[PDB]
């Protein structure tokens, strides 16, 4: 009973990817990727994980079952990446981890507990956010609603709109916050702004869900950690998403977690068992190697100094690409204030571009870019910044 | 929100697992187990997967995200296993496979495809069956309805009663058979009932959906399959989910898949977009390490062939433990007819006990089994064997 079934839509960017690989003309740049790439155009496994590799190929002795929520030291190292090294949060143990199939997994099966044990309906995200998180809230049945976020014209952030929007928004629904680095616009609220933001939380009894990709990415572990820090030193209870496909290289193992915050240990506890029922009815316990292989790195301190090392290596290979594009531009010469540029964290920004012009820069010169103006600047290289910059003055 | 949530009903094995490893009694033997042990009760990682897990050390270059239905060595080696090598189904391409997190992976996504793009409504679940199968089809918003099967009296499959059950079913829903091996019983149709079930199966439309865990464990690689086998000779759709966690001894890996079977090309394609928008709202891509060992294995013809004789050895080493049970329990000596364990497939089956004697067993001996009776037979050592039939024999 398949034959009147509706293909699904053309997804955003695997198709650019297929089209792109597909014109043969190689002065083609692909700047619609998603993923980090080094200076050579290549995604690496990092050192410190081949080497956390041969110590688990040396050290397994067992294919067994994971336990529902994952391996235990994965889930006391990234509720201490997250919350800091001794948080109260932490001492009084009202978190809870679960390790989940990547960020993606995280999100869906917090959607599946929120909408099988509270009272959720509707969920905010920002206008724009991450595409797929509509996709994943909608299939648990919540609602998705959008908040204002990014201002076109000046190109930041719209806070006022922001926090006027988000007013329609009643006691127990929750909002969507991107820790670091928001996907895709780059650009995040200042410490000061995500202080307001949780004092206006808690008085609109709102449940915050933090969706944690790019831990590392704007400024280090630490730095990156405080907005969220801001929200639960302030609340009661919160969810985050984390995933450590970015940060670790590790994309394809799957490596996330879901961290469920509760007033105290009991609750956290008897709400944390239904999360793991949520587990259960979906892929029963999760993927060990790509867990075990950030376990390893974060407890070990040799391993977890090559980690961080590498990790401030890529955050600074995109800063020193966002600043080389920008003033490459103004050495080939247009009408522009692409400085916003600097001031936007992480992989992604837009560029400003109109679609009938990232279209031009596809057919005409190979560059191809999502059909937002949508740019990942780890696709940019010092050796390909020239022939690009020149597309780009040639469509303006 | 999370202070009115209720807990979570305890794992039906799981809490048993606490419970044994609470008992200071070390003649504890854990009979409840789950998962295949060997001679020395340890569940090792198979030689070939490690030289599998050696080789991609030595050569992976990139942990980059696999396309949202993984490696594809993977679905043309699983539908190989599945449909036999030459299989009309592949030279006509109307099977696709996508890689999932283990086979309750395969079934939720099966399940959530089909509730969100067909009219199905109920699916039809052997009494008894795996429990977790209710779990992920009620959490996709199907309702389960059971057909009979096993008969408690002469310890068999009564196959009139499951014939006369399943006519409540009508055109267009599912029923759910176990391809092997079933779960928790061991008997398994015969090649002439599976006929008979095909043919039954196409004249009032049921949407086969076939739960593959255990290939190679009763029979052999094809033999085991030619249930299926006489299933897709006679149909224009059918959905396999099937696992790799038992036969190639990688559970914590997640390894399975699920296979979408049509009438022909043009519609399995627009079907499988469909499953594939399923994957993205859920763990958006799967697991790597896992899949990509299986991968290597199956199509090196020099690793398969050492996987293949240690999937026999398994195979083997459980036949043995039934052998041995029936007739070291003959020689302790009590009214028994035992001889139905030799009859049935697989890691399981019901001994028959009584909860109040698996309960005494527990208690007053420190053999841990579950309420129902159900023994997993690969607990069992020629060590174990004598202790373990005197408590049986004294409760008897
Ligand atoms: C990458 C990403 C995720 C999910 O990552 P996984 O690959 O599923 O681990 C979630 N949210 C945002 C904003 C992301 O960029
Ligand atoms: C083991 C099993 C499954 C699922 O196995 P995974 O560990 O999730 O790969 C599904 N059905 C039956 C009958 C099983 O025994």
């Amino acid at each position: 009973m398949f034959e009147n079934i509706t293909a699904a839509p053309a997804d955003p960017i695997l198709g650019l990817a297929d089209l792109f690989r597909a014109d043969e003309r190689p002065g083609k740049i692909n700047l619609g990727i998603g993923v980090y790439k080094d200076e050579t155009g290549k995604t690496p496994v990092l050192t410190s994980v081949k080497k956390a590799e041969q110590y688990l190929l040396e050290n397994e002795t067992t294919k067994n079952y994971l336990g529902i929520d994952g391996i235990p030291e994965f889930g006391r190292c990234t509720q201490e990446l997250l919350f800091g090294k001794g948080s109260a949060l932490i001492n009084d143990k009202r978190a809870r981890t679960a390790q989940t199939p990547g960020g993606t997994g995280a999100l869906r099966v917090a959607a599946d507990f929120l909408a099988k044990n509270t009272s959720v309906k509707r969920v905010w995200v920002s206008n724009p956010s991450w595409p797929n998180h509509k996709s994943v809230f909608n299939s648990a049945g919540l609602e998705v609603r959008e908040y204002a976020y990014y201002d076109a014209e000046n190109h930041t952030l719209d806070f006022d709109a922001l926090i006027n929007s988000l007013n329609e928004a009643q006691a127990g629904d929750v909002v969507l916050f991107h820790g670091c680095c928001h996907a895709p616009t780059g650009i995040d609220p200042t410490l000061e702004q995500w202080q307001t933001l949780a004092q206006l939380s808690v008085e609109k009894g709102w449940l915050p869900l933090f969706d944690f990709a790019y831990q590392g990415f704007a400024r280090g572990l630490e730095e990156d950690a405080e907005g969220l820090r801001a929200f639960a030193a302030m609340h009661k209870e919160l969810i985050v998403a984390s995933s450590y496909s970015k940060n670790f290289g590790l994309y394809n193992e799957r490596v996330g977690a879901c961290t469920l915050v509760a007033a105290d240990s009991e609750t956290v506890d008897r709400a944390f068992s239904q999360m793991k029922a949520a587990i259960l009815a979906n892929y029963s316990n999760p993927p060990a190697h790509g867990a075990s292989v950030v376990a390893t790195i974060l407890s070990n301190d040799a391993l977890r100094a090559i980690w961080e090392q590498e990790l401030t290596d890529m955050r600074q290979r995109i800063q020193r690409m966002r600043q080389l594009f920008v003033n490459t531009l103004q050495e080939k010469g247009a009408n522009r204030d692409f400085s916003f540029i600097i001031k936007q964290n992480g992989m992604f920004s837009f560029s400003g571009l109109t679609k009938e012009q990232v279209l031009r820069l596809r057919e005409e010169f190979g560059v191809y870019a999502v059909a937002s103006g949508l740019v990942n600047v780890a696709g940019m290289t010092p050796d390909n910044m020239a022939p690009l910059c020149e597309a780009i003055v040639a469509v303006l």
